[PDB]
């Protein structure tokens, strides 16, 4: 429909998106970071305080 | 047990064939003069 010059009626459009996902979120780990590593074998062991 | 013939043998050796034969076509013209496209799916469309 040429009748008049509008956007409503265009054929095959682009939908034109935005090429970024911006869902940031917070992941800190401070715990984690200071902490260790202390790689073992079994699960079952102690401390003996 | 006389008369010893084919029947009576045993312990034969059969003397089958080393071939399989087979006539289902395989022609298919269409898929071979169409052509494939590409990757993308309907996102796209002719829209003509």
């Amino acid at each position: 429909n040429p009748t008049l010059f509008v956007s409503y009626d265009q054929n095959g459009k682009k939908l034109s998106f935005a090429n970024w996902i911006s869902v940031l979120s917070p992941q800190d780990t401070p715990f984690v970071s200071m902490t260790g590593k202390e790689s073992i074998n079994q699960t079952i062991f102690s401390w003996q305080t």
